[PDB]
């Protein structure tokens, strides 16, 4: 299949739903290539754990964990990663407040070649057991021969902009991975990069990231259709930040529309938002636990109630995950039937303006706090007008080359009015969770 995007194996649901899912195990596995080195961009780690998912023969490879973490908590990193000779650090820079480094990827340095992961797990087992997570898988790029000199370019420009990405972290050991990468070919690669890095941008540098960075790559690489204000948008995402007093300050005004790009011509857009309810919690493989991975704070959710009239529930039968809470975020422009996507992004980035960005300094600025990472699939880059949607995740269409496998149920189904949305830091105390157990935080 064309896409390489997928799930995290899920433990206890039947194996149907497994076959063509991927562990962390396999990822590394010497059947995916020889390692020799890998670099790890998380923003949580276990690292005992993280060494016993490698193959007991490269355990000893170096390992370069790329991290946000300062003070006590950088401290806790290192002495983690003291016991293993191998490991080497990398604290991405945070010179914005309330910033964090979120992007999820694997640079895998083979014997063969180089493998580029990107993701939505942290590297600690809660993330990889029972969990909905998504996985981009590369393709294995072969090296350049030496004296040659070629771009080893795609049409999508993966290559110079991943190692652009890597650039802004003006860090002595993420050159040394520009240089490997540089001497690799990329150029089978047919997903864009959208990424977040912090910081405040202008003039060009303002479509280079967050929001605008999709924005433009919808105008430049996808084009509008009639009747596309009938085309929702659909946000699925694990966590929600401070929005405003009401839609127009950010979810509606820049977000949505840079959401709602499709060609580069000049709202009605329904817009759909899927988040874990209450109830699709306590009754998830985990109970009430998921939800220390879904941290909606009563301080923020209070701010806000307009936003929860927007709030679907997680389901995911096509997948057989609907009782494994999402950690995975998703992005998509289907059509109004749900039976066409126009395009699909998988990234790091909740909502908030924190990961894509808010606009400053009288509409010329885009802020970014954080680092953020995911791929977007345009039917431009396939040959195609839009995607149909796959209607069994595992299944076989008839034709997987033009089927794209959306991890969750289409139409998204609205909130009940007794639903509410999950808020880590309340108590729920009127029904157990499937482990037999209340919430009390
Ligand atoms: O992107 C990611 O993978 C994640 C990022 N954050 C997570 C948090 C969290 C949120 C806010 C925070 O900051 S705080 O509210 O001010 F204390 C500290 C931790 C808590 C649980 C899971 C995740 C997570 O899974």
């Amino acid at each position: 299949n064309p896409f390489q995007f997928y799930l995290t194996r899920v433990s206890g649901v039947k194996p149907k739903y497994n076959s063509g899912a991927l562990h962390i195990k396999d990822i590394l596995s010497p059947l995916f290539g020889t390692l020799v080195s890998s670099a790890q961009f998380n923003y949580c780690f276990d690292v005992d754990w993280l060494v016993k998912q490698y193959p007991p023969e490269f355990r000893k490879k170096p390992i370069l964990l790329v991290h946000g973490d300062k003070r006590e908590a950088k401290a806790h990193l290192h002495a983690q990663a003291k016991p293993y000779e191998n490991i080497s650090l990398c604290q991405a820079k945070l010179d914005i407040a309330f910033g964090t480094h979120h992007t999820k990827m694997m640079l895998l340095l083979y014997e063969e070649g180089l493998r580029v992961v990107i993701h939505t797990s942290n590297l600690i087992h809660a993330d990889w057991h029972q969990k909905t997570q998504g996985i981009w898988l590369s393709p294995l790029y072969p090296r350049i021969a030496d004296g040659t000199h070629k771009s080893g370019e795609s049409p999508t420009h993966f290559k110079a902009d991943l190692i652009s990405y890597l650039m802004a972290y003006n860090a002595p050991s993420l050159k040394e991975w520009i240089d490997v990468i540089h001497k690799h070919d990329l150029s089978e690669t047919n997903v864009y990069l959208i990424g977040s890095t912090p910081g405040r941008f202008q003039g060009s540098q303002k479509d280079n990231w967050g929001h605008f960075r999709l924005k433009k790559l919808l105008k430049d690489h996808a084009s509008s259709m009639p009747n596309a204000e009938s085309w929702p948008v659909v946000g699925q995402f694990s966590s929600v930040g401070s929005l405003g007093a009401d839609e127009s300050k950010w979810l509606c005004s820049e977000f949505k529309e840079s959401m709602l790009t499709l060609g580069k011509e000049s709202s009605s857009v329904p817009l759909y938002l899927i988040y874990p309810s209450v109830e699709n919690v306590r009754t998830s493989l985990e109970g009430y636990p998921a939800g220390g991975s879904l941290p909606y704070s009563i301080q923020t959710a209070e701010k806000q109630n307009w936003l929860h009239s927007y709030f679907h529930k997680w389901s995911a039968e096509t997948s057989g995950r609907s009782n494994a809470m999402p950690h995975i975020k998703t992005y998509m422009r289907p059509s109004p039937d749900f039976s066409k996507i126009a395009w699909f992004l998988v990234t790091s980035a909740n909502l908030s303006k924190a990961a894509w960005g808010a606009l400053e300094k009288n509409g010329t600025q885009l802020m970014i706090r954080s680092y953020e990472l995911g791929v977007l699939f345009l039917p431009s880059a396939f040959g195609l007008d839009s995607f149909k949607v796959k209607q069994k995740f595992f299944a076989g269409s008839q034709e997987p080359m033009a089927t794209f496998p959306v991890p969750y149920d289409l139409p998204p189904e609205l909130y009940g009015s007794k639903d509410r949305p999950w808020i880590w830091n309340i108590p729920y105390v009127k029904a157990p969770d499937t482990h037999g157990n209340m919430w009390v935080p």
